[PDB]
């Protein structure tokens, strides 16, 4: 049993021998290098439409916590931007470090955040998340750093849950979590193509990345750090350090929203 994760001999470097395409042309996550991001004034603005979101359930996977929301009808959908169409969300979850200094997934001019939020999105014109991870456009997946500093109060029903579910295959009820408290005041954004961070590694993913970081509680990502990628009666490993590094950007553009 030497399935992939987030240490030294099943970690990002390893990931390729089981997912090949970790070496592919579109992988995330990516630095965005602000200087080089070309303003578009052709994007519009995002549209997040929040308001009648249904979680429904929180589940320690062995690499993350997800909460999982209702997409059996059109109610959380993420359109506009750079889309066409639209993307329903599916469940949101983070990554986050072992020290505030590191954690994010994307970088901001090589910048590390304290840990980064991703809100899974996908394309109705797929009908559903498995058939929509094959294709080239997919997924929207809006990702929103955080820094330590001053709580956010949206974040801690989600904080509170955490001690229910800490060690891989918990899961526990989540309804009524309004994912609209854990969005920055500005949609200012930059894009680009790539993938899923996690295996598969599917190139199937917009990636959506606000410019502006959310601020967290040091008591709020402690409480992250608090979980355990281990199964219940096994010892205990801390659920830390679960980014992937930047990949190559192989000549991809990201296009910024702004300036
Ligand atoms: C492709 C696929 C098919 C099935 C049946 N399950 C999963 S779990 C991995 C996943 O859902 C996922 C979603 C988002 C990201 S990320 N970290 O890029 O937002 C990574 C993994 N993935
Ligand atoms: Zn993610």
């Amino acid at each position: 049993s030497h399935h992939w994760g987030y240490g030294k001999h099943n970690g990002p470097e390893h990931w390729h021998k089981d997912f090949p395409i970790a070496k592919g042309e579109r992988q995330s996550p990516v630095d965005i290098d602000t200087h080089t991001a070309k303003y578009d004034p052709s994007l519009k603005p995002l549209s997040v439409s929040y308001d009648q979101a249904t979680s429904l359930r929180i589940l320690n996977n062995g690499h993350a916590f997800n909460v999982e929301f209702d997409d059996s009808q059109d109610k959380a959908v993420l359109k506009g931007g750079p889309l066409d169409g639209t993307y329903r969300l599916i469940q949101f979850h983070f990554h986050w470090g072992s020290l505030d200094g590191q954690g994010s997934e994307h970088t901001v001019d090589k910048k590390k955040y304290a840990a980064e939020l991703h809100l899974v999105h996908w394309n109705t014109k797929y009908g559903d998340f498995g058939k929509a991870v094959q294709q080239p456009d997919g997924l929207a997946v809006l990702g929103i750093f955080l820094k330590v500093g001053s709580a956010k109060p949206g974040l801690q029903k989600v904080v509170d849950v955490l001690d229910s579910i800490k060690t891989k295959g918990k899961s526990a009820d989540f309804t009524n979590f309004d994912p609209r408290g854990l969005l920055p005041e500005s949609l200012d954004y930059w894009t680009y193509p790539g993938s899923l961070t996690t295996p598969p590694l599917l190139e199937c993913v917009t990636w959506i990345v606000l410019k502006e970081p959310i601020s967290v509680s040091s008591e709020q990502v402690l409480k992250f750090r608090k979980l355990n990628f281990n199964g219940e009666g096994e010892p205990e490993e801390l659920m830390v350090d679960n980014w992937r590094p930047a990949q190559p950007l192989k000549n991809r553009q990201i296009k910024a929203s702004f300036k």
